[PDB]
């Protein structure tokens, strides 16, 4: 019954727990209270790559956000479930060709942040049609002073992926995808500041839970 968890880092953050499960590429920094993905600075981006590919039963991932923006936030964040570890690129810090699922929170060029899901089958999805594309809009993601929580739920038997986001104590619907397959994957986190020089992306915690 006891499971070897190679994804989670919980509060308080213990640096060796993060390092033993994730590669770091870009200005990632483990602080006492959070993992910095990007510091302030236009165009900066980072990828945090799970070292160990996982074969999970029905699961729920909870990514608690700590995003700082002096004014309007630029760029966005991605959570990635991919066949291989992320490479760097222009798609919220990662490469535009990949096999798997990207879950994106985008602040650049919109009034209210958008959440998107982009399933890719190994093609250049900036030039060609993605295999699946879904989106929603949720207000106050970074304005929640306690830290919004991005919720990623997958039921293996139902082949159902559900994205929710908890903002200001309220669990908000966002995306449901039926008949979507998730093979064994590496878990990645990435972010770009885009056009903003006063935006900083940081993560308070990541919990993996087996769904009953």
């Amino acid at each position: 019954a006891s499971v070897v968890d190679v994804l989670s880092f919980r509060e308080p953050i213990e640096p060796e727990n993060v390092v033993r499960n994730y590669d770091m590429k870009g200005p990632i920094i483990v602080f006492e209270n959070y993992v910095q993905i990007t510091p302030n600075g236009i165009g900066k981006s980072s990828i945090m790559n799970g070292k160990y590919k996982v074969d999970l039963p029905s699961f729920e991932l909870q990514l608690k956000l700590n995003i700082i923006c002096k004014e309007k936030c630029g760029g966005g964040m991605g959570v990635w479930l991919t066949e291989e570890k992320l490479k760097e690129g222009d798609l919220f810090g990662a490469y535009n060709i990949y096999k798997g699922i990207g879950i994106f929170i985008n602040f650049e060029d919109v009034d209210i942040p958008m959440i998107s899901v982009l399933k890719n089958d190994g093609v250049d999805i900036l030039k060609y049609k993605p295999e699946m594309y879904y989106q929603c809009s949720v207000a106050n993601i970074q304005k929640d002073k306690d830290g919004a929580v991005l919720r990623i739920k997958y039921l293996v038997n139902e082949k159902k992926l559900i994205i929710e986001i908890m903002v200001n104590h309220i669990n908000m619907d966002c995306i449901t995808i039926e008949d979507i397959d998730i093979p064994p994957f590496y878990l990645g986190i990435s972010a770009t500041n885009g056009g903003s020089g006063s935006t900083s992306y940081r993560v308070q915690s990541l919990h993996y839970y087996e769904v009953g």
